[PDB]
């Protein structure tokens, strides 16, 4: 009914150079591996746009354990509807992609998981922001997938300079 | 300056089950493999939900030749605006993803590429619409990553059944 709703911060954050994000975000997917998490077209998009900037090296090793993540586990990829639009304009400045995902937590009072420090200063978003679970696992194969893909870093400066 | 917009069909395009849309797809990414060409961070995330939903092997066929597209080919992966935005929201019934990739089109006045029929026979995008170009290729090693990843078929389901 409540579906856990993330952003490219969480998926991207098990690839971050601080390893205190990359615990956080290793947490949710591992308490959330058998249970549903939406994800919306633009930031599946935003994570694509930052790995395709990468060596053909480093994306070949990433990929693997990002494509057999989304086959296996429920994520749930979606667009926004009409009345979340409606929401994201009357709102005062933050990125349209931003303000529609914000829209989309409050509109439909879902939980919302991020590392966007640009979301989580927001008094609207509070109500909504849970805290990251703590490390407590992935199936062996994509275990193997994960380590194989850690080549791969991903820093604050990988979403500084998207889109 | 003025940079060629398209959107999932396009892309998804090369390999639908349909031969004459496909034709018209291999048209335009062989006429500007070497140009400049903008996709938005939902259209991206759109391609991705629609090959997710595929088998394990059909996924490892068709994404090196995605993934290594994206990354010889100059593909400005980026966001809507805030103008675009506004105008979103002003606009009479499509999904909001339409809506923003319409209004994106119609505000910057770029050329458009499309297979979506819910959006040619738009009047407001006829200024726009561009006829895709017949055939005149990739490289060698490009070539085989294709006919390796035509095994992969989109079809018309794959898009109504999206989101």
């Amino acid at each position: 009914a409540s579906i856990a709703v993330i952003d490219a911060t969480v998926f991207m954050g098990m690839h971050h150079s601080d390893p205190e994000v990359r615990a956080q975000s290793l947490g949710f997917f591992g308490a959330f591996y058998s249970r549903q998490v939406m994800m919306s077209f633009g930031q599946i998009g935003i994570c694509d746009a930052i790995i395709w900037k990468k060596s053909r090296h480093l994306q070949d090793v990433y990929y693997p354990f990002m494509d057999v993540l989304h086959t296996d586990m429920d994520i749930q990829r979606q667009g926004y509807c009409n009345k979340v639009l409606k929401r994201a304009c009357l709102e005062p400045r933050l990125s349209v992609e931003k303000r529609l995902l914000v829209a989309h937590v409050v509109e439909h009072q879902l939980p919302f998981y991020t590392h966007d420090d640009s979301l989580r200063e927001l008094g609207l978003l509070k109500p909504f922001l849970k805290t990251f679970p703590a490390s407590a696992v992935f199936p062996e194969n994509l275990q193997r997938l994960y380590e194989q893909s850690m080549e791969m870093t991903i820093g604050k400066e990988d979403f500084q300079h998207v889109g």
